[PDB]
């Protein structure tokens, strides 16, 4: 299998500690792809495009996250967004609102259970 | 006439309201804005999220305001390149941070442009965009 992961950069790179800890778990259950700005885009989509499962931190406002998961709903790859609510944000409309069965799913979660939750989607809702 | 989608962040933050205001203002110049919304029970958001792809599909034009970042605007964005819509993207560098790489990057000739202007010159840009590329 293999896996596109999407968290926030130059949205800001506050929840690079759990990104990192999801990206370890991830590589359990495929490779992980994504572990000038042309080149970049141009390299991205090509990972998109051969992606088995793609995973997003939602919590981090982001241009490029929400990009890569317009991208990656026209494509059809299978997608999982993790989001905190107990960060006190609310989760944009536009990707709460994407869900769709097993095509788009929206998981909220605590920061303690990234792990476990990141095995169950794997295990039962994939 | 033509139809203009307008991106703009809300739940991203709303510092660029006034702003936004502005933007939708001078593109009803131009055509009918199907997005003012821009210038509730989480169980709605599917709701907006189908309206506002519907009228994704409807739109001649997307314009985005790209400097405060944004899930929603992303996604938009990400949408319309894949819909074959024509996109403007509007950043200001004075913000003194660097636009996402996947949107500046996503630059592809007239299709989708990225244009850096000052803060006040946002009437100016969108009359020069629409002048050559929609009039
Ligand atoms: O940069 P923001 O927050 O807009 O968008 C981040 C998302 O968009 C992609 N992305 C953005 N900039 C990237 C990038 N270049 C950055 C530019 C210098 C530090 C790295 N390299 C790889 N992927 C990038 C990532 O996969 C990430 O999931
Ligand atoms: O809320 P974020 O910043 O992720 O996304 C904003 C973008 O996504 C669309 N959008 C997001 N929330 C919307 C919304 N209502 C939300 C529910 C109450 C306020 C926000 N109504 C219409 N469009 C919305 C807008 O067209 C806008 O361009």
């Amino acid at each position: 299998r293999s896996v596109y992961f999407c968290g926030s950069i130059r949205g800001g790179r506050e929840d690079q500690a759990l990104y990192a800890r999801i990206v370890s778990r991830l590589r359990r259950y495929g490779k992980v792809l994504t572990e000038g700005d042309q080149f970049i885009h141009e390299q991205n989509l090509n990972w998109l495009q051969q992606a088995d499962v793609v995973v997003a931190e939602v919590t981090q406002p982001s241009l490029g996250v929400g990009y890569e998961l317009g991208r990656a709903v026209a494509l059809g790859k299978p997608i999982l967004c993790l989001f905190r609510p107990q960060s006190g944000r609310v989760l944009s409309a536009m990707i709460r609102g994407a869900a769709d069965g097993s095509r788009f799913q929206v998981w909220d979660y605590a920061e303690g259970e990234v792990e476990t939750m990141l095995d169950r989607y794997f295990e039962a809702y994939l």
